[PDB]
Order: structure tokens, then C-alpha cells, then sequence
């Protein structure tokens, strides 16, 4: 049969969830992810998005990045579907995981690569535009470690938080040289700047490395989207790890 | 004779204090902000380091990016001098100031371009590596606007406390091509990559304006100065900017 599986990738201020009965084709929808939020406020949230297709899951699979919100993950799994959901995380097996300390990786940056290794090849470099931003390295099936940057919303909200005068700027690429004003100055300097600062760190990676293919994914990938030379641009990347890591 | 003056530039983290009796050579100290600090206590803490030359001053000149400060600053000055201090701020004459409104321009960037062009020259960018990292564009002695990006230790903050696994990471330099723990790859991003953004923003800028000697400063600049191309490097650009202005 083609059994239908939730998916859910629990971000630090987003949380995915998408369902699936191939591993190919996905419907998704997006949540804040929370703080002190309930498995019955979860439920709640996703019974008129999901629909009749929620007692239709036979699998959970999640990645998560905030350790405090699993417990409701696992919760609102064994409430309403009587399973215990399948933790994405960093192990022996398709991926070679050649860093320090690889139970200290993200999950989503574990499913990412899991997703490339299955899906695009052995060798790559996969940029995640989120909260942060994640540059991870793929080289012969095995993980080499990468770069972590803070995400454009985080950038803006860190210069309107920590100084005396400026606003909260709107995350918009700039198509100008310099800015003419406060807001033009700050769009240039973060989001011009985070592509100028991705490509770099690629850039480099390239002439160790060789020429790779560059895979862009993310929710703020979409605004700078032809800001970087990408080979392969896949917004559905860490839930296809997900899928591939829990369900093969 | 040769009339002491104190310089400050208040900047959003720190507050920089300088004396000079020749606008040539400065002797500097520095002390945090301090969001509800008063006049009796700014005193205080200068009372020890400046010494006897408190007493010598003569005129207290002023860039603040911190409004609230200005209020405490003018007390200081009024109680203890029995004068205003003058404050940086953009006006005509010397430089024109080709943006859309120039009095919303940070008194220490206008500081720094008066500092220049009459100093340095007609033409130059500007790098100013502070609480936010700051470039500035100078050609034919007219303020053409610049970018705003966070700056080093913002985003490792910002990253640190907009996330739930990410640590707090100490501002240094990546020697590496990819990062092989979380520390390493903060580094990497956040460090080599805002030194990649700023490569990126002036390149940008030479293209459209020709190879303008570019200028280094701020207290964030010595850990990356010998990573950045840079013709000019002064760590007392605001402060002579403060000197040029007032005291001319
Ligand atoms: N305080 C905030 N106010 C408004 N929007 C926010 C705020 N924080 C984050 N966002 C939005 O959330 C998105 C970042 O989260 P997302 O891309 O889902 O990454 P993750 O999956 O890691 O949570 C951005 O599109 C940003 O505009
Ligand atoms: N919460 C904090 N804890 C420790 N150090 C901090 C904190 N916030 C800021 N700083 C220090 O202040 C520096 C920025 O101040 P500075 O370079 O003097 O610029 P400004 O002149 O704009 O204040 C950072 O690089 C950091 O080392
Ligand atoms: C970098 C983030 C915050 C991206 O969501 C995440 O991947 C994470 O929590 N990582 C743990 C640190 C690491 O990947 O090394
Ligand atoms: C960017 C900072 C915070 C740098 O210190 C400052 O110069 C400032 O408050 N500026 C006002 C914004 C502007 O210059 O357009």
C-alpha cells in the first residue's frame, strides 16, 4: 500500500509538517514552533490543515533543533497515534560523518545531507537559509562540517535591538551600490552581505575541494534566491531527509 | 598655547574619551555606555584616569549614537566645565552629504568622513568595525552612503540567543577551510564571513567608482586587519573626526 507519514521538522522559530505516501511528492504547512506550547494545542493547530488525511498516519519522523520541544513532539505522537516518533539524528550508515563530535550537528543539517546523499550525489555543498544560516559540505559520502551564519531576520532584528537608532528593516536585497538612507544601508550591508559571505565561504570550499554543485534551500532562500549560483534549488530538502532517514 | 580638549564618541556598547593639546596626538580611555548613567558618575570613573588634566580642559566636543546619553553628556560638561559640549553632526561646507536625509546619518560615520577628508583625501571608503560594522563612501569629497551590517560579536550573540543549541562563541578568525565543531563553524560564518561581505560590498563599489584606498577602524578591526585589503588603518578616525569638527 502507499501508507501516509507525518513529517515535521521542528525549527527554532518554525515548525514543518508534511505528509507523504511515496517519499516524493509532499503536502506541507508551516507553524511557529512555540514555546509552551501543548501536544492538544498541536492537535488543535494542524486538525483543519491536515484534515481526513490525519488518521490516515502510520509514521512519524521528526528533526529538531529545540530539545525542549521534543517531549511534546513525543507526547502529541503517543496521544493521538499511539507511536513514539523516529528521531533524526547522526549515525553510521549512507552518510560518513568525518567532524569532531557528530551527535553535536543539527538535525536538519543531518537530514539535509541525508536528503543529498539519497537524492543528488556524493559530493556537494547544500546552503539552508533559516534562523540561521548553514553551509554543510559533502565530499565522497562523507560530511566534512561547514559554516554557520546568523539568518537575514535574525541580522536585522539583532541591529534594531542593539543600537539606539535603528528601526527593524524589512529583508528586501538591495539593487543599488550604496544605500541612500538608514533602511537602503542595512538591506545592502545584511542581505547583499550574507550572499557576498555565503559565496565566499563557497568560494573557498571550491578550491580545496573542487568544483561541487551548490544546492539552495530554506524559507528565506526564496528572496535571494538568484543572488547565488546554485546548481539545485529544493525547499522540500530537510523533509526528505526526514522521510529517508525514518522510512527509507 | 595649546588648549586641552575632550573628545568623546558614544558609541552603543562603549564610550571612547580622548584629550589633545595639538589635534595630533590623543590620549585615550574607554568605559561602557551605561543606560542610566549620571553626570557624578561619569565623573567618577574619569577622575582616576585623566587625572590633573581634567582640570586643563577647555572645550568638550561630542559624537553619540545614543540619544539618551546626550542628555547626561551636556550635564557633565555643564556641571563640571561650566560649557556645552559640541556635538558631530551633519552639516554643509566642508563635505557635502549626498543621501537622502543626512541628518540621520550616525554622528561617528559623519566623524569619520570629516576625519578623512581632511586628512586623508577626497576619496576613500570607510570601514568602521563596531557594535554594527560600518562602510562609508567619500568621493570628490562628497558622502555618498554606505552599508550597515552587525557586527562581529552581534552575531555571535545573536546567534547564541536566537537559537536553543548554540553557544556563545568568542570572536576569532577561522584558519580553516570548513568548520569541524559548532564553535568552528560560528567562527567561520560569522568572522571569515562578514570579512568575505564587506570584500564583496567593496568590490561593488570600486567597480562603479574606480580603486579607492580603503580606510580601517573601530575597536572590532585589529583581529581581522591583516584579512581585509585596506591602504589606511586608524583606530582614531572617529575621535579626530570629533577634534575636526568642534575645534577645527
Ligand atoms: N520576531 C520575528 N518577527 C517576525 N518574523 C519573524 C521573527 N522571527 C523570525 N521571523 C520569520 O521567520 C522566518 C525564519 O524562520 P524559518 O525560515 O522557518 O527557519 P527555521 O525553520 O529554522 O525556524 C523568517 O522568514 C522571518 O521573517
Ligand atoms: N553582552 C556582552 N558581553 C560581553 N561583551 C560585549 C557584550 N556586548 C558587547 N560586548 C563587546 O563590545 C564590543 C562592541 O563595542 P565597540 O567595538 O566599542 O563599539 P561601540 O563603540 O559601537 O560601542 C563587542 O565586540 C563585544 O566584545
Ligand atoms: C545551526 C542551526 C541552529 C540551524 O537551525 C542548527 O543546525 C543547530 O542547532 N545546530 C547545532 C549545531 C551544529 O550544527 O553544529
Ligand atoms: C550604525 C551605527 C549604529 C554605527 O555605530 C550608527 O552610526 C547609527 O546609529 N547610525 C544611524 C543610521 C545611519 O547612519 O544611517
Amino acid at each position: 500500500m502507499d501508507p501516509m507519514y507525518l513529517l515535521v521538522d521542528v525549527g527554532n522559530t518554525h515548525s514543518v509538517f508534511s505528509i507523504t505516501e511515496d517519499g516524493k511528492t509532499f503536502r506541507r504547512w508551516r507553524l511557529s514552533t512555540g514555546v509552551f506550547q501543548t501536544e492538544d494545542e498541536l492537535f488543535s493547530h494542524l486538525h483543519p490543515l491536515l484534515g481526513d488525511a490525519m488518521r490516515e498516519i502510520k509514521g512519524i519522523g521528526v528533526a529538531s533543533v529545540v530539545p525542549t520541544q521534543n517531549t511534546v513532539i513525543e507526547r502529541f505522537s503517543q496521544k493521538y497515534f499511539h507511536i513514539s516518533p523516529i528521531w533524526v539524528k547522526a549515525k553510521n550508515g549512507c552518510v560518513k560523518w568525518n567532524v569532531k563530535n557528530p551527535s553535536e550537528v543539527g538535525a536538519d543539517r543531518v537530514a539535509n545531507v541525508v536528503a543529498f546523499v539519497k537524492e543528488y550525489g556524493k559530493n556537494g555543498i547544500i546552503i539552508d537559509m533559516g534562523t540561521a544560516t548553514t553551509v554543510d559540505l559533502v565530499v565522497n559520502g562523507s560530511y566534512e562540517g561547514g559554516a554557520i551564519l546568523p539568518g537575514f531576520f535574525m541580522m536585522v532584528h539583532s541591529l534594531f535591538r542593539g543600537t539606539a537608532k535603528l528601526p527593524l528593516v524589512e529583508v528586501k536585497p538591495a539593487d543599488f551600490v550604496v544605500g541612500k538612507d538608514t533602511e537602503e544601508n542595512i538591506r545592502l550591508g545584511v542581505v547583499n552581505g550574507s550572499v557576498y559571505a555565503l559565496e565566499g565561504i563557497i568560494g573557498r570550499i571550491k578550491e580545496v575541494y573542487g568544483d561541487l554543485p551548490v544546492v539552495l534551500t530554506g524559507g528565506q532562500s526564496k528572496i535571494v534566491k538568484d543572488m547565488i549560483k546554485h546548481e539545485i534549488f529544493d525547499e522540500d530538502l530537510t523533509i526528505k531527509g526526514v522521510y529517508h532517514f525514518c522510512f527509507g
